[PDB]
């Protein structure tokens, strides 16, 4: 009947921006940052030249928003932006409306999660008698930081088994290494298994209920029952290689995406140490 297609100034001319959808799969997707201008045009097709549309109004909508799947349906709006390109009345030929919107605020990172998803994006409506035409078009919101030592963090019992791990900064871009050292403190008893992880911790508050899911993104094995008092091993991990999104806190209170460096330590006796400090990670503008 209609064909609706929302079209921006500058399509082929502004950047682009990978983001993975909610099965898992990545796509390509205009990218924006907080604050620019969103201008296009809303281009409508008639199917057949030969026939009226009747419509209640037309207008195009800039939503960002926040979906909790454990409360699917049930949005919840952050930034929603309203723009009436026509009065009730009839579509009696294909034609496009200009619209844009300046100032527009964007104050999250676009996320795609386990329990949750905060989007951005424009939508047309044609409002009708019985069911209106929709069109929607996502765009992908990135939020740069800049920042600027040494961090450690330790595992077991002091001159039992007893490991030690240092490592460069607390906080790391997307594309950064993490360089550090694990240094054997006491080896009393025998290490049947050592690790360093990367893990993604997604909190997500829905009504008085919250929902953790985690994701080992990496896990770095120590080699070996070689190890002695003073003996140190060298870690390097390389950010780039990983899907990683900034750390995201507290969004809208209504969840977190963090990040930790996890270290695992299991003894001869099978006896696990655990222990965890988180790494802020954060996206640099190019």
């Amino acid at each position: 009947s209609v064909e609706v297609e929302i079209l921006l100034n500058d399509a082929e001319s502004r950047k682009r921006a990978e983001h993975k959808t909610e099965d898992g799969k990545k796509e390509k997707y205009f990218l924006f940052y907080d604050g620019e201008t969103v201008s296009g045009k809303v281009s409508l097709s008639l199917k057949n030249p030969n026939k009226r549309l009747e419509h209640q109004g037309i207008k195009i909508e800039f939503i960002g928003q926040i979906e909790l799947y454990y409360d699917r349906g049930n949005h919840h709006e952050f930034v929603s932006l309203v723009k009436d390109l026509a009065r009730p009345g009839e579509i009696t030929q294909s034609q496009a409306f200009d619209f844009e919107f300046t100032h527009v605020e964007k104050p999250y990172e676009s996320y795609t999660g386990q329990n949750v998803k905060l989007r951005y994006f424009l939508r047309a409506t044609i409002s009708r008698r019985l069911n209106d035409v929709v069109k929607e078009m996502d765009i992908v919101v990135h939020t740069l930081s800049t920042y600027p030592s040494s961090i450690k963090m330790e595992v077991g019992i002091e001159d039992c088994l007893h490991i030690e791990f240092e490592y460069n900064k607390s906080k790391y871009h997307l594309k950064d290494v993490i360089v550090g050292k694990i240094y054997f403190l006491s080896v009393e008893i025998k290490i049947k298994h050592m690790e360093i992880d990367i893990i993604k911790r997604e909190t997500t508050g829905t009504g008085p209920n919250v929902y953790h899911e985690n994701d080992t993104i990496a896990k770095y094995e120590i080699m070996d029952g070689a190890p002695v008092r003073g003996e140190s091993i060298p870690i390097r991990l390389f950010l780039a290689g990983y899907e990683l999104t900034p750390t995201m806190r507290d969004i809208n209170k209504k969840f977190s995406v963090r990040y930790y460096l996890n270290l695992v330590l299991i003894d001869e006796e099978e006896r696990r140490y655990f222990k965890q400090q988180e790494v802020v990670l954060w996206r640099k503008g190019d």
